[PDB]
């Protein structure tokens, strides 16, 4: 079964195989009084591993290495973070270190600088206007347009019909918003729809934080946003 923010202790990381070559990996953190599970991404691609998003600071992401290395076994030799925040980018430096090749959209990147997060060093092109679509490696990145923030990317895997929606896509049980300081609500659903149109065939969807549906976290998702714009 899929690890729960209970069942993981903050500087812990688990990895759940999804498919062939695919791994989640899940690690919790401490924030505002509370914690929080994480959810990143792992795609073998031939003999090397590409990663989706940090395990949310240089604790866990230090531990996330460490348990790739004893689950997996294969170097980590790429990484994309989702966005600017730091459960994303918190740890790069880490990687860096590791001699990780870490990327983020200009956008992306631009946004970390201010915030004063970490800051991968690779810059992804042709994916500033809302429906671009690149290939990298094993996987395609998607912006669906500003959601849970301007910059937010969206993973899909199509070996294996995963689709990593990060933070722009919430899990069941979540039922309020979340962070939406930084969000655009007016466009989060037109994006949501972007996603839909464009992965319609997913058939493993997983939100950035909890724990990983269907095609329904995307209707779940506008639900929720819907209500939160609406109160
Ligand atoms: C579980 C949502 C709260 N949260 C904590 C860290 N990041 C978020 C988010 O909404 O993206
Ligand atoms: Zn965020
Ligand atoms: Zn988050
Ligand atoms: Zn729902």
């Amino acid at each position: 079964e899929y690890p729960t923010v209970s069942e993981i202790p903050v500087g812990e990381v688990r990895l759940y195989q999804i498919a062939d070559g695919v791994w989640s990996h899940i690690a919790t953190q401490s924030f505002d009084g509370a914690v929080y599970p994480s959810n990143g991404l792992i795609v073998r691609d031939g003999d090397e591993l590409l990663l989706i998003d940090t395990a949310w600071g240089a604790k866990n992401t230090a531990a996330l290495l460490a348990e790739i290395e004893k689950q997996i076994g294969l170097p980590v030799t790429r990484a994309v973070s989702t966005h600017f925040h730091d459960d994303r980018v918190g740890g790069v430096d880490v990687l860096r270190a590791a001699g990780v090749a870490t990327y983020a959209s200009p956008s992306t990147r631009r946004l970390a600088e201010v915030e004063g997060n970490e800051i991968p060093t690779h810059s992804l092109e042709g994916l500033s206007s809302s429906g671009d679509a690149v290939r990298f490696g094993p996987v395609e990145l998607f912006y669906p347009g500003a959601a849970h923030s301007t910059d937010n990317l969206v993973v899909y895997v199509p070996s294996a019909s995963v689709l990593y929606g990060g933070c722009a896509i919430y899990e069941l049980s979540r039922t309020s918003a979340g962070n939406v300081a930084d969000a655009d609500l007016a466009e989060w659903p037109t994006s949501i729809e972007r996603i839909q149109q464009h992965y319609p065939e997913a058939q493993f969807v997983i939100p950035g934080h909890g724990l990983p549906g269907g095609l329904d976290l995307l209707k779940h998702t506008t639900n929720v946003v819907k209500a939160h714009t609406n109160r």
